[PDB]
């Protein structure tokens, strides 16, 4: 508290400070040949090598600096929660990117550094190489998300590929034995769940199984605003639609407040000759994007209704009660039995979705809009399985499971958005392509030329592709050779990398060295972003009003 | 807390403080001749020349410098929680081979390291001298583990030798004569105890013994979930299945949840006809790995149930009344009497497991799976005797106690897995034999000499290997003689060492000195990861986040 | 709290510095002519030239210091706990042996030092002047343990003069007037008393006095686990067994915890025919070394009871109640009346214990072994003697309690043990006896030599053996003439020392000048172990874990 207004040069400063130490220390991590890095907590030591726990829990004295180590470590953080394995990608590009940015100052250089990294993210995007589960880079995608686990990469790609049709839900446990364990259902993860405690059976919020259910799904809020319509549609249903039902009545909804829960407690009491053995025959569910409700209307064969007081006015034509099987709970409710007539019903709305899908942009196939479309289709089409890991110790039964919950992100968004050749390859061949299709192409080469590579930015970004690639093999056995590395013609057609694992040297695409392409993408994405907005940062401010 | 991030020269420095200062102290403790640390606690002084307790009560001001102790002390305070008698061992070769993996940077020299180190493993896995309860050197080793205690060494190995046929299980209690007492028992210590004080004798926690009972094992955690099918399974057995019943009914489980023992206390008040003097005829019993309930199972003539539900389903073949006798109580359960009938079965049981270890690798023997189904057996196969120690004051009898059991553990984990000759000697014998073994085979020589050999790495790891010979007789008669030692191959074939209690000198063989293998293998073994970690860490976080 | 470990040269600094200031601080008071130690406690002073006292509250603010000085002070003081007069004697050796230790390093010279030293014991021990309660050497040591007290040392000594035979247990309280007043008593202290206050009679802490009682003594401590057992067993004896039996009824034990007290209270309320009085007819009994118990069960004729279910198994043959007379009380309980018949038994048992002393070794004489179980045969065979000392003030009457205690501690492990010749002179004719008898020895002079001779350790223990008689007499009408003082053969025949109370100069022998032998024993034996570990310790820790 000396001054808390710093501008200019000195803000400037600690950016690059900042910046230059948490590359050094997230870098060191990166590939199987990464060193270590030992985290406290209290009195104990986390000694690890995963990038995203490194970059998460770094902290700095001075409040100035850990402002801005927030800037930089919250995007990389933010791609793994989302992603799975590609964080430590993210940080050496934004540092690379900055770097750029500071060696060409003036603002139409900057508007140029962009529109150039946004023509390579393209080529990016291009080059995803899309994979069905049957392909067997699934395993080799998994096998680099792991570190090399050649008994855990086996048994996901096996998972995935054992249900060639179907896209596996998967959950893990904390396991009791040394083996792993699975179980296997034809059961959907669905995301409703009880309102209150009451409406189970035995009335403390228990695992209620059904054997036929008549839902309804309801679009707004409920609070005190709505008592007054539902004692109006439920007494309706039951009064006069009793012929046509099977209990219980389920009304799903956004929210239901403690005001509305209290009310159908008492509607259930109105009508006790409907309660078989307990089992309360009006639920409220709730859920915590108007979409996803839409799924779930669909899926139980329920009408969309937006308003509360549409519950009155209703026929056979929109009324019809389910006889399959559910399991209502606490966090999550589960559809098991599904008859093939149902079935068709849900199979020709993911392939609605799907179709939608087919003909966004390739840029827009990346959005989050594309990937909340796509949660949708697994909620839908997707049977659900349970690992219970294992382990030697308590502690590496908790590790693995990371590991497990990694590789099961990185398979989902692999063959959900893509493929690419790892070891800093694929971001090589996209730079160094980028440059020769805009400078090969005739018909813009006149300013192309003048804007990117008679500056010079050019050769600055195509040497920054290297980075990856110098990180990982630099004092290894394909870098004793000739100095430094001749990146020729030669190599851009077959471009050699070695598998830190073995030793051997190869393609990457041979010896089965695979990034996911969300991740690789949403790095330089990130990378560019946080690049700018550190580069263009000229005042740090400290004030806690 | 000036930086909180530590990179590169300052963290490497760091961590070769705290290693060699851990050294420096814990090393001193070594041996019958090792010097003394006095320890603060409070308001007392804890004098002591165990190396478990210094390593364990080390600590250091700065956090950074705590940061990596931990990862020096953790280890090595792992391995007597398992072993006995083996620390100092663990931390001396952490140092060795930390020393050793900065001599040879470049992480293919790193790889070569662990796996020339790896090798050495195998070796002393391989000399591991294989021991019954019959062999005098059963003595020689408890004499070594109990820093020479004459009288403590023969007790102790007295005690499994007698017993030449079933291996005991033994426990200790702070006893009040100045001499030791001993309770001998035809009993198996079993690991199950009441779920609720009330199903005991007294119906407060007290010991219920028994002359008659017919046991289950359900395999899942009891909670409110369960309190349906209880009541549904044990009216089950009580109506129909009466006449083939010796009460009491024992439920043998995992877990009982408070919800799942106050259901059952109703039961045996719904029933009480069957109440004999104050006893219930129910009792739910729990333990805190799946196999051991198992081995529960095997002993009771209990089946093995995975549902609560499947106890509707039942018969005479798989429903059996055992009259023996058990012993009920709250830390664990005792089984006296056993028929012939019954313990043909058990020790059927039994050859199983060691036929599952038969089979097992060599490697693989000393696993953490491998000495766990070596517990099984114990618990099987296995007669319960209690000693009272004793003692001058109170303090030397709670420090009795620990000697004790330190013997034990040693003495258990010999005739386990084996036995080696002390005296620093085995690590020697090993490490030159491996360097050996592989220069003279004409086979791969060609290329053993290129990695170890020629550069280095093979007279480095033979020179550590001396490490421990010297540090125990350096500034002795021994070392007087010839400057230094002349490690040739006379000594080889015929290793001289000192015993520092008498001064006498001779073989390990010939004096009594012996060190148990899972000691000095498992000291090499957390010795190299150790090394490892500590040589390729980079970065230290201090952040509490 | 700069640095938590401190290990080699700074290590063995402080260590040092804290003896010596311990040594210089200690050593100051001994004697009469010993100078004097003011201490502080809140707001006033205690000034004193008691040695217990000042090595006891010696205090030093370095948490560093003050771990050493635990290590000195704790030895000393617990030599007066059992012994009486005899700790500043401790902490002189071991100063100076602590001094020999570093003269020679190399531990080979360690374990020749301990080995001379242990033999000077040897001659310490054989050396001990038995002595009958007739003797007059009584007074002449209590005159020595009290500091020249005329008046004090009669008395004492008259009393267990005039008892020839039984030895007494003296006990003292506050006395109100000038002079002492004694109150002899026909009792036995005996360990036992309340285990909660409701069992005396008037149910509060009351004196109990009872004529007529039914011991029983149980070793096992009572809990919750046994509540079942004591009314099965209690119920037991009242139905059956009334006939042979005078109430009340002492279940004396190890511990009542508050669960089994309790359920007692509940069982004599059970009965309420039986009560006399007010007076409880069940009571138990407890004390804070099983044999002390094998005594009470002696002195009470009641049966020895491993297990709390053995009070249901019992007959006329092992129950026997007895018509004595006894007071029950809240601190101890005591045994008045004891008919012939019954003192038959308890001679019996005495003379057993004294066979066991009679057979033991020399060294072994002066165990702690063998000091408890002449603790035990004084509680069997001894009169209570209760002694109120009085005085001037009431800081002298407590002043004169605490002489008169360490009077009593000597005379009884003088007569116990043994007397030697006090002024320092003791151990020099010891050492100067044992470096003869070896080197006079024709079967083991060579080695004799070898060892301790011929290094130089013999001469420098003969030095250190006149620090006791220097310290005393340096700075006297002794040591003024002849420079120094000549220990020659004159000397050892006939040793000349001065009595420091008048000014006379003769032999021990003749001035009246005792010590006993436990103490100059003790104070040797613990000055070499303390000596040792100080000169041994390497490394200091100061963390609080
Ligand atoms: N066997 C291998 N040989 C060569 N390169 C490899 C190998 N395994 C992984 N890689 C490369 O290492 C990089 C990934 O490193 P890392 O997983 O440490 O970074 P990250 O994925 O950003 O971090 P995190 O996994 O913590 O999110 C990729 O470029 C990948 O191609
Ligand atoms: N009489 C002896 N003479 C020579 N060496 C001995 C003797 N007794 C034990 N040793 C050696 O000393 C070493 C054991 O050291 P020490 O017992 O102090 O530490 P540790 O067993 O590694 O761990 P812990 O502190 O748990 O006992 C072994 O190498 C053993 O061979
Ligand atoms: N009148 C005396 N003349 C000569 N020496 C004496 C006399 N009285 C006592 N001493 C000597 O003083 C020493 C006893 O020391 P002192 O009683 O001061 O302390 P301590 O017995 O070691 O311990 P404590 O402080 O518990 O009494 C003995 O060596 C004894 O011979
Ligand atoms: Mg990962
Ligand atoms: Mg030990
Ligand atoms: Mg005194």
């Amino acid at each position: 508290s000396q001054t808390l207004l710093v501008h200019g040069k000195d803000a400037q400063g600690i950016i690059k400070q900042v910046l230059s130490e948490v590359y050094d220390a997230v870098t060191s991590t990166m590939g199987p040949n990464g060193q270590l890095v030992m985290i406290k907590n209290g009195v104990s030591t986390k000694t690890t090598k995963d990038g995203v726990t490194v970059a998460r829990s770094i902290r700095f004295a001075d409040e100035a600096h850990e402002l801005v180590n927030r800037v930089i470590t919250e995007p990389a953080t933010k791609t793994d929660e989302e992603c799975g394995d590609g964080t430590t990608t993210t940080i050496m590009l934004t540092h690379a990117l900055y770097h750029l940015f500071k060696d060409f100052p003036g603002f139409q250089h900057h508007r140029n550094i962009e529109d150039l990294v946004e023509r390579v993210i393209q080529r990016l995007e291009s080059m995803a190489i899309r994979v069905e589960v049957d392909d067997p880079r699934l395993y080799q995608v998994a096998l680099t998300s792991s570190n090399q686990d050649e008994k855990l990469a086996r048994l996901v790609s096996e998972l995935y590929a054992n249900n060639k049709g179907s896209y596996p839900d998967i959950e893990l446990k904390e396991g009791v034995n040394f083996e792993d364990q699975i179980e296997q259902t034809t059961g959907r993860t669905i995301r409703m769940f009880y309102a209150n405690p009451w409406f189970a059976k035995g009335h403390q919020g228990g695992v209620t199984e059904l054997t036929g259910f008549t839902a309804f799904v309801i679009d707004r809020r409920i609070d005190k605003e709505d008592t007054q319509k539902l004692i109006d549609g439920v007494n309706h249903l039951v009064k006069t639609h009793k012929q046509h039902l099977a209990l219980p009545i389920l009304l799903i909804a956004r929210s239901f407040e403690e005001a509305a829960n209290s009310t159908l407690m008492q509607l259930n009491a109105a009508h006790p000759t409907l309660v078989e053995d307990g089992r309360p025959w009006l639920i409220p569910l709730s859920t915590p994007g108007t979409s996803e409700l839409q799924d779930i209307a669909v899926m139980l064969n329920a009408p969309m209704l937006s308003d509360v007081a549409d519950l009155t006015k209703l026929d056979t034509h929109s009324i019809n009660g389910q006889h399959g099987q559910l399991e209502l709970g606490g966090n999550r409710s589960i559809l098991k039995s599904t008859t093939p007539k149902d079935e068709d019903r849900i199979e020709q709305h993911a392939r609605g979705i799907e179709e939608l899908l087919e003909g966004f942009s390739l840029s827009d196939k990346f959005s989050v809009r594309a990937r909340y479309n796509e949660r949708r289709i697994r909620t839908l089409r997707g049977k659900l399985i349970t690992i219970s890991v294992g382990g030697e110790t308590y502690s590496e039964v908790k590790e693995r499971v990371d590991r497990y919950e990694d590789v099961v992100k990185a398979i989902r968004s692999a063959l959900e958005n893509g493929i690419l050749p790892g070891g800093g390859v694929s971001l090589v061949k996209a730079v160094f392509g980028t440059i020769k299709e805009g400078l090969e192409d005739k018909d813009q080469s006149a300013e192309f030329a003048k804007r990117y590579i008679n500056s010079g930015i050019a050769n600055e970004l195509m040497r920054l592709s290297t980075i990856q690639h110098k990180l990982l093999f630099k004092d290894t056995a394909l870098y004793k050779e000739n100095g430094s590395f001749h990146f020729n013609d030669d190599w851009l057609n077959t471009p050699t990398v070695m598998n830190l694992a073995t030793g051997e040297i190869g393609t990457p695409e041979g010896l089965g060295i695979y990034d996911t392409a969300y991740a690789s993408i949403t790095a330089l994405k990130g990378g560019l972003q946080t690049a700018k907005i550190l580069a263009t940062t000229k005042t740090l401010i400290l004030g806690e009003k």
